[PDB]
């Protein structure tokens, strides 16, 4: 049961979504970031610390963009066998949380790109435009985010999230 505040962190961005880890840190999948844009959320690129690798992108802003949020833990993937929720938002507004059992972390070549990824098997499917949606799981009392949606095989039952370096 992801609460409304956790859903409110999922944010429309470029050709997909991103996720507010904290009031200043925003993560997404690199390939959804719009490329001829010089401002993100009213901020100029010069005010954003940007870290990117293996299709995982992090922005750190110079000002509290989402002061309503608490900071939560961002992990480099999760343990194999962890069940995670993919907090998918559709453009219609529909909320679609997908349960996924996470497999191994690995380097992957997907449509010509290197992805530092973690595979997962769904337990509905994903579509173009869902990329950047967060992979989250509960750590007892709290929620942990550990990936952003990147790919789903030809089949449909396996998904890939990019994870931090
Ligand atoms: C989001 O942009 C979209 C989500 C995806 C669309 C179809 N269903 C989904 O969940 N992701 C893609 O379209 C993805 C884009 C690439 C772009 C470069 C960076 C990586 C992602 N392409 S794809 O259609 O998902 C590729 C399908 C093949 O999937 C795999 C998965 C694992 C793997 O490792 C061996 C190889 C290929």
């Amino acid at each position: 049961h992801a609460p409304p505040t956790l859903w409110s962190r999922v944010t429309k961005f470029g050709s997909g979504w991103g996720f507010w880890v904290s009031p200043t840190v925003f993560i997404t999948t690199t390939h959804v970031v719009p490329t001829g844009v010089k401002e993100f959320f009213g901020e100029p690129l010069s005010s954003i610390a940007i870290h990117q690798a293996g299709e995982f992108t992090q922005f750190r802003f110079s000002k509290k963009m989402r002061p309503d949020l608490t900071g939560m833990v961002l992990e480099e993937g999760c343990p194999e066998g962890t069940v995670c929720s993919v907090l998918i938002k559709r453009d219609s507004g529909e909320l679609l949380p997908l349960a996924v059992r996470m497999g191994a972390i690995a380097s992957m070549r997907i449509q010509g790109r290197l992805v530092h990824g973690q595979s997962g098997m769904l337990l509905l499917g994903t579509i173009p435009g869902d990329c950047g949606a967060p992979y989250v799981h509960k750590r007892g009392n709290d929620w942990v985010v550990c990936g952003v949606h990147a790919a789903a095989t030809k089949s449909g039952n396996t998904v890939v999230c990019a994870v931090q370096a």
